[PDB]
Protein backbone atom coordinates (compact mmCIF):
# COMPACT_ATOMS: atom_id res chain seq x y z
CA UNK A 1 0.00 0.00 0.00
CA UNK A 2 2.01 3.03 -1.45
CA UNK A 3 4.89 2.30 0.71
CA UNK A 4 3.90 0.14 3.31
CA UNK A 5 4.46 -3.64 2.56
CA UNK A 6 4.04 -6.83 4.88
CA UNK A 7 7.26 -7.62 6.89
CA UNK A 8 8.99 -3.78 6.36
CA UNK A 9 8.91 -1.37 8.62
CA UNK A 10 5.83 0.48 8.66
CA UNK A 11 5.61 3.98 7.36
CA UNK A 12 6.26 6.17 9.91
CA UNK A 13 4.19 9.15 10.77
CA UNK A 14 4.52 12.19 12.86
CA UNK A 15 0.65 14.18 13.37
CA UNK A 16 -1.33 15.95 15.56
CA UNK A 17 -4.17 13.56 17.87
CA UNK A 18 -7.21 14.31 19.91
CA UNK A 19 -5.87 12.11 23.25
CA UNK A 20 -8.54 10.85 25.25
CA UNK A 21 -8.31 13.49 27.78
CA UNK A 22 -9.24 16.22 25.02
CA UNK A 23 -5.17 17.07 24.52
CA UNK A 24 -4.08 17.71 21.45
CA UNK A 25 -0.36 15.68 20.95
CA UNK A 26 1.64 15.84 18.11
CA UNK A 27 2.34 11.71 18.03
CA UNK A 28 4.92 9.67 16.42
CA UNK A 29 4.32 5.86 15.57
CA UNK A 30 7.52 5.46 16.86
CA UNK A 31 6.27 6.44 20.40
CA UNK A 32 4.94 3.33 20.67
CA UNK A 33 8.11 0.57 19.48
CA UNK A 34 7.82 -1.41 22.17
CA UNK A 35 4.38 -2.32 22.25
CA UNK A 36 1.87 -3.59 19.25
CA UNK A 37 -0.01 -1.09 17.57
CA UNK A 38 -3.16 -1.64 15.34
CA UNK A 39 -3.50 1.55 13.49
CA UNK A 40 -7.52 1.97 11.79
CA UNK A 41 -7.99 4.73 9.27
CA UNK A 42 -11.36 5.86 8.10
CA UNK A 43 -12.45 7.91 5.91
CA UNK A 44 -14.67 10.48 8.29
CA UNK A 45 -15.94 11.09 11.88
CA UNK A 46 -19.52 12.03 10.32
CA UNK A 47 -21.27 8.91 9.21
CA UNK A 48 -25.01 8.28 7.27
CA UNK A 49 -25.03 4.89 6.82
CA UNK A 50 -23.45 2.83 9.63
CA UNK A 51 -21.74 4.20 13.01
CA UNK A 52 -17.94 5.64 12.32
CA UNK A 53 -16.20 2.05 12.72
CA UNK A 54 -13.23 3.36 14.76
CA UNK A 55 -16.47 3.69 17.91
CA UNK A 56 -16.14 -0.37 18.40
CA UNK A 57 -11.85 -0.19 18.39
CA UNK A 58 -12.68 2.90 21.28
CA UNK A 59 -15.46 0.69 23.34
CA UNK A 60 -13.29 -2.23 23.53
CA UNK A 61 -9.59 -0.46 24.17
CA UNK A 62 -9.12 -2.59 27.32
CA UNK A 63 -9.03 -5.43 25.52
CA UNK A 64 -6.27 -4.24 22.99
CA UNK A 65 -4.61 -2.91 26.51
CA UNK A 66 -4.35 -5.99 27.67
CA UNK A 67 -2.29 -7.76 24.57
CA UNK A 68 -0.07 -4.63 25.13
CA UNK A 69 -1.50 -3.31 22.08
CA UNK A 70 -2.41 0.59 21.52
CA UNK A 71 -5.27 1.40 18.83
CA UNK A 72 -4.83 4.72 16.88
CA UNK A 73 -7.37 6.02 14.75
CA UNK A 74 -7.06 8.23 11.70
CA UNK A 75 -8.74 10.39 9.06
CA UNK A 76 -8.58 13.04 7.34
CA UNK A 77 -10.18 15.28 9.55
CA UNK A 78 -8.21 17.94 11.27
CA UNK A 79 -8.27 17.99 15.04
CA UNK A 80 -10.60 20.41 15.37
CA UNK A 81 -13.27 18.41 13.17
CA UNK A 82 -11.83 15.44 15.48
CA UNK A 83 -12.60 17.40 18.81
CA UNK A 84 -15.90 18.63 17.16
CA UNK A 85 -17.32 14.95 16.14
CA UNK A 86 -16.04 13.48 19.14
CA UNK A 87 -18.68 16.08 20.96
CA UNK A 88 -21.15 15.30 18.94
CA UNK A 89 -23.35 12.28 19.99
CA UNK A 90 -22.92 8.72 17.84
CA UNK A 91 -26.66 9.37 17.37
CA UNK A 92 -25.91 12.50 15.56
CA UNK A 93 -23.30 10.55 13.04
CA UNK A 94 -20.62 12.08 16.00
CA UNK A 95 -18.13 9.73 17.29
CA UNK A 96 -19.24 10.43 20.89
CA UNK A 97 -16.12 10.16 23.87
CA UNK A 98 -13.50 8.42 22.84
CA UNK A 99 -10.95 6.43 25.04
CA UNK A 100 -8.09 6.02 21.97
CA UNK A 101 -5.96 8.67 20.09
CA UNK A 102 -7.42 9.96 16.66
CA UNK A 103 -4.71 10.65 14.37
CA UNK A 104 -5.13 13.92 12.20
CA UNK A 105 -3.89 14.03 8.19
CA UNK A 106 -5.89 16.69 6.64
CA UNK A 107 -2.56 16.94 4.25
CA UNK A 108 -3.56 13.51 3.23
CA UNK A 109 -0.15 12.51 4.00
CA UNK A 110 -0.52 9.50 5.52
CA UNK A 111 -3.29 8.51 3.69
CA UNK A 112 -0.73 8.51 1.04
CA UNK A 113 1.67 6.57 2.83
CA UNK A 114 -0.50 3.90 3.72
CA UNK A 115 -2.18 3.75 0.33
CA UNK A 116 -5.69 4.06 1.58
CA UNK A 117 -6.29 7.79 -0.34
CA UNK A 118 -9.09 7.10 -2.81
CA UNK A 119 -8.26 8.30 -6.69
CA UNK A 120 -10.66 10.99 -7.26
CA UNK A 121 -11.76 12.16 -3.89
CA UNK A 122 -9.54 13.39 -0.81
CA UNK A 123 -11.08 11.02 1.44
CA UNK A 124 -9.35 7.54 2.40
CA UNK A 125 -10.97 3.77 2.12
CA UNK A 126 -11.15 1.86 5.68
CA UNK A 127 -7.33 0.76 6.00
CA UNK A 128 -6.20 -1.46 9.51
CA UNK A 129 -2.78 -2.41 9.89
CA UNK A 130 -1.28 -4.44 12.73
CA UNK A 131 2.19 -3.27 13.50
CA UNK A 132 4.28 -5.08 15.95
CA UNK A 133 6.39 -4.34 18.98
CA UNK A 134 9.49 -3.72 16.58
CA UNK A 135 7.12 -1.52 14.34
CA UNK A 136 7.06 -4.07 11.66
CA UNK A 137 4.01 -4.08 9.02
CA UNK A 138 2.63 -7.44 9.81
CA UNK A 139 -0.89 -6.77 8.62
CA UNK A 140 -2.70 -5.04 5.74
CA UNK A 141 -6.52 -5.25 4.64
CA UNK A 142 -8.52 -2.85 2.97
CA UNK A 143 -12.69 -1.79 1.89
CA UNK A 144 -14.88 0.44 1.57
CA UNK A 145 -17.50 -1.35 3.50
CA UNK A 146 -18.90 0.29 6.52
CA UNK A 147 -18.90 -3.39 8.43
CA UNK A 148 -15.57 -4.71 7.16
CA UNK A 149 -13.54 -4.98 10.32
CA UNK A 150 -14.10 -7.32 13.17
CA UNK A 151 -12.85 -6.47 16.88
CA UNK A 152 -12.49 -10.09 17.60
CA UNK A 153 -10.85 -10.72 14.33
CA UNK A 154 -8.18 -8.66 14.92
CA UNK A 155 -7.91 -9.66 18.72
CA UNK A 156 -7.78 -12.83 17.60
CA UNK A 157 -4.95 -11.45 14.77
CA UNK A 158 -2.86 -9.77 17.39
CA UNK A 159 -2.52 -12.81 19.65
CA UNK A 160 -1.86 -15.14 16.57
CA UNK A 161 1.43 -12.45 16.00
CA UNK A 162 2.56 -12.58 19.35
CA UNK A 163 2.66 -16.19 19.40
CA UNK A 164 4.23 -16.37 16.19
CA UNK A 165 6.85 -14.11 17.86
CA UNK A 166 7.13 -16.05 20.80
CA UNK A 167 7.37 -19.32 18.88
CA UNK A 168 7.38 -19.79 14.98
CA UNK A 169 8.51 -23.21 14.26
CA UNK A 170 5.12 -24.02 15.78
CA UNK A 171 1.81 -23.78 14.30
CA UNK A 172 -0.67 -21.07 15.96
CA UNK A 173 -3.23 -24.38 16.22
CA UNK B 1 -0.87 -3.16 -3.95
CA UNK B 2 0.48 -3.91 -7.28
CA UNK B 3 -2.55 -2.74 -9.29
CA UNK B 4 -4.82 -4.15 -7.36
CA UNK B 5 -7.16 -0.73 -5.49
CA UNK B 6 -10.44 -1.14 -3.67
CA UNK B 7 -13.74 -0.15 -5.99
CA UNK B 8 -11.36 -1.04 -9.12
CA UNK B 9 -11.56 -3.95 -11.23
CA UNK B 10 -9.90 -6.51 -9.82
CA UNK B 11 -6.48 -7.15 -12.08
CA UNK B 12 -7.30 -9.43 -14.72
CA UNK B 13 -5.43 -12.94 -14.97
CA UNK B 14 -5.49 -16.05 -18.13
CA UNK B 15 -3.74 -19.11 -16.26
CA UNK B 16 -3.71 -22.61 -16.16
CA UNK B 17 -6.00 -24.49 -12.74
CA UNK B 18 -5.89 -27.83 -11.75
CA UNK B 19 -9.20 -28.33 -11.58
CA UNK B 20 -11.18 -30.05 -8.55
CA UNK B 21 -12.41 -32.88 -11.47
CA UNK B 22 -8.09 -33.29 -11.93
CA UNK B 23 -7.95 -31.69 -15.61
CA UNK B 24 -5.50 -29.04 -16.12
CA UNK B 25 -8.01 -26.23 -17.86
CA UNK B 26 -6.65 -22.39 -18.72
CA UNK B 27 -9.01 -20.25 -17.01
CA UNK B 28 -9.70 -16.38 -16.30
CA UNK B 29 -11.01 -14.69 -13.94
CA UNK B 30 -13.52 -12.98 -15.98
CA UNK B 31 -15.08 -16.69 -16.44
CA UNK B 32 -16.62 -15.64 -12.80
CA UNK B 33 -18.37 -12.59 -13.83
CA UNK B 34 -21.61 -12.94 -12.56
CA UNK B 35 -20.65 -14.25 -9.36
CA UNK B 36 -18.59 -13.92 -6.63
CA UNK B 37 -15.09 -14.59 -6.42
CA UNK B 38 -12.70 -15.48 -3.08
CA UNK B 39 -8.79 -15.30 -4.67
CA UNK B 40 -6.57 -16.50 -2.25
CA UNK B 41 -2.99 -16.44 -2.98
CA UNK B 42 -0.35 -17.99 -0.94
CA UNK B 43 3.27 -18.75 -1.14
CA UNK B 44 3.59 -22.75 -1.59
CA UNK B 45 1.49 -25.97 -1.45
CA UNK B 46 4.32 -27.43 0.56
CA UNK B 47 3.85 -26.40 4.21
CA UNK B 48 6.00 -27.56 6.80
CA UNK B 49 4.73 -25.48 9.86
CA UNK B 50 1.00 -25.29 9.63
CA UNK B 51 -1.33 -26.91 6.99
CA UNK B 52 -1.92 -24.67 3.56
CA UNK B 53 -4.07 -22.02 4.33
CA UNK B 54 -5.97 -23.18 1.05
CA UNK B 55 -7.55 -26.35 2.97
CA UNK B 56 -9.93 -24.81 4.96
CA UNK B 57 -12.06 -23.05 1.86
CA UNK B 58 -11.20 -26.25 -0.11
CA UNK B 59 -13.03 -28.20 2.85
CA UNK B 60 -15.81 -25.64 3.44
CA UNK B 61 -16.25 -24.88 -0.36
CA UNK B 62 -20.15 -25.50 -0.58
CA UNK B 63 -20.74 -22.66 2.06
CA UNK B 64 -19.24 -20.11 -0.72
CA UNK B 65 -21.16 -21.96 -3.11
CA UNK B 66 -24.32 -21.46 -1.57
CA UNK B 67 -23.46 -17.59 -1.38
CA UNK B 68 -23.20 -17.59 -5.30
CA UNK B 69 -19.22 -17.58 -4.64
CA UNK B 70 -16.49 -19.25 -6.16
CA UNK B 71 -13.29 -19.72 -4.28
CA UNK B 72 -9.89 -19.70 -6.40
CA UNK B 73 -6.51 -20.45 -4.59
CA UNK B 74 -3.35 -19.84 -6.55
CA UNK B 75 0.81 -20.32 -5.61
CA UNK B 76 3.52 -19.84 -7.57
CA UNK B 77 3.39 -23.78 -8.02
CA UNK B 78 3.40 -25.07 -11.77
CA UNK B 79 0.13 -27.24 -12.45
CA UNK B 80 2.65 -30.31 -11.88
CA UNK B 81 3.29 -29.22 -8.74
CA UNK B 82 0.04 -28.13 -7.87
CA UNK B 83 -1.31 -31.87 -9.02
CA UNK B 84 2.03 -33.69 -7.47
CA UNK B 85 0.73 -32.00 -4.37
CA UNK B 86 -2.80 -32.35 -4.32
CA UNK B 87 -1.73 -35.90 -4.55
CA UNK B 88 0.47 -36.17 -0.92
CA UNK B 89 -1.81 -36.38 1.87
CA UNK B 90 -2.22 -33.82 4.31
CA UNK B 91 0.03 -35.41 6.72
CA UNK B 92 3.19 -34.72 4.82
CA UNK B 93 2.75 -31.67 3.94
CA UNK B 94 0.63 -31.66 0.94
CA UNK B 95 -2.73 -30.68 0.13
CA UNK B 96 -5.19 -33.79 -0.13
CA UNK B 97 -8.03 -34.02 -2.89
CA UNK B 98 -9.34 -30.20 -3.28
CA UNK B 99 -12.97 -29.15 -4.35
CA UNK B 100 -11.71 -25.94 -6.03
CA UNK B 101 -9.63 -24.41 -8.69
CA UNK B 102 -5.47 -23.84 -7.96
CA UNK B 103 -4.07 -21.56 -10.25
CA UNK B 104 -0.92 -21.10 -11.27
CA UNK B 105 1.79 -18.31 -11.00
CA UNK B 106 5.27 -19.82 -12.06
CA UNK B 107 5.95 -16.68 -13.71
CA UNK B 108 4.60 -14.77 -10.80
CA UNK B 109 3.20 -12.03 -13.07
CA UNK B 110 -0.04 -12.69 -10.95
CA UNK B 111 1.81 -12.22 -7.32
CA UNK B 112 2.69 -9.22 -8.78
CA UNK B 113 -0.49 -7.59 -10.34
CA UNK B 114 -1.59 -8.22 -6.96
CA UNK B 115 0.74 -6.97 -4.65
CA UNK B 116 1.67 -10.19 -3.01
CA UNK B 117 4.81 -10.93 -4.22
CA UNK B 118 8.02 -10.78 -1.80
CA UNK B 119 11.21 -8.88 -2.29
CA UNK B 120 14.07 -10.49 -1.70
CA UNK B 121 12.54 -14.05 -2.77
CA UNK B 122 9.81 -15.28 -5.67
CA UNK B 123 7.06 -16.31 -3.24
CA UNK B 124 3.99 -14.28 -2.17
CA UNK B 125 2.47 -13.41 1.23
CA UNK B 126 -0.52 -14.73 1.64
CA UNK B 127 -3.44 -12.25 -0.44
CA UNK B 128 -7.09 -12.71 -0.09
CA UNK B 129 -9.12 -10.76 -2.70
CA UNK B 130 -13.19 -10.70 -2.45
CA UNK B 131 -14.14 -9.69 -6.14
CA UNK B 132 -17.37 -8.87 -6.63
CA UNK B 133 -20.64 -10.50 -9.51
CA UNK B 134 -18.72 -7.19 -11.09
CA UNK B 135 -15.34 -7.99 -11.27
CA UNK B 136 -14.82 -5.07 -9.09
CA UNK B 137 -12.41 -5.39 -6.20
CA UNK B 138 -13.96 -5.30 -2.71
CA UNK B 139 -11.33 -6.88 0.12
CA UNK B 140 -7.48 -6.74 -0.06
CA UNK B 141 -6.21 -8.62 3.11
CA UNK B 142 -1.94 -9.46 3.79
CA UNK B 143 0.10 -10.75 5.66
CA UNK B 144 2.49 -13.48 6.27
CA UNK B 145 0.72 -15.60 8.88
CA UNK B 146 -0.19 -19.25 8.27
CA UNK B 147 -3.41 -18.83 10.28
CA UNK B 148 -4.79 -14.98 9.33
CA UNK B 149 -7.30 -15.97 7.34
CA UNK B 150 -10.64 -17.47 8.65
CA UNK B 151 -13.34 -18.85 6.43
CA UNK B 152 -16.01 -17.61 9.11
CA UNK B 153 -15.19 -14.13 8.84
CA UNK B 154 -14.84 -14.18 4.81
CA UNK B 155 -17.99 -15.89 4.76
CA UNK B 156 -19.54 -12.68 6.55
CA UNK B 157 -17.87 -10.59 4.83
CA UNK B 158 -19.12 -11.49 1.40
CA UNK B 159 -23.04 -11.51 2.82
CA UNK B 160 -22.17 -8.16 3.90
CA UNK B 161 -20.99 -6.91 0.43
CA UNK B 162 -23.92 -9.11 -1.14
CA UNK B 163 -26.31 -7.26 1.25
CA UNK B 164 -24.48 -3.77 0.62
CA UNK B 165 -25.49 -3.97 -3.19
CA UNK B 166 -28.68 -5.07 -2.69
CA UNK B 167 -29.10 -2.02 -0.39
CA UNK B 168 -26.74 0.18 0.49
CA UNK B 169 -28.17 3.47 2.24
CA UNK B 170 -29.20 1.05 4.87
CA UNK B 171 -26.86 -0.57 7.44
CA UNK B 172 -25.74 -3.94 7.85
CA UNK B 173 -26.42 -3.78 11.13
CL1 LIG C 1 -16.12 4.02 8.84
CL1 LIG D 1 -0.29 -21.17 3.57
Amino acid sequence: SGNAKIGHPAPSFKATAVMPDGQFKDISLSDYKGKYVVFFFYPLDFTFVCPTEIIAFSDRAEEFKKLNCQVIGASVDSHFSHLAWINTPKKQGGLGPMNIPLVSDPKRTIAQDYGVLKADEGISFRGLFIIDDKGILRQITINDLPVGRSVDEILRLVQAFQFTDKHGEVCPA
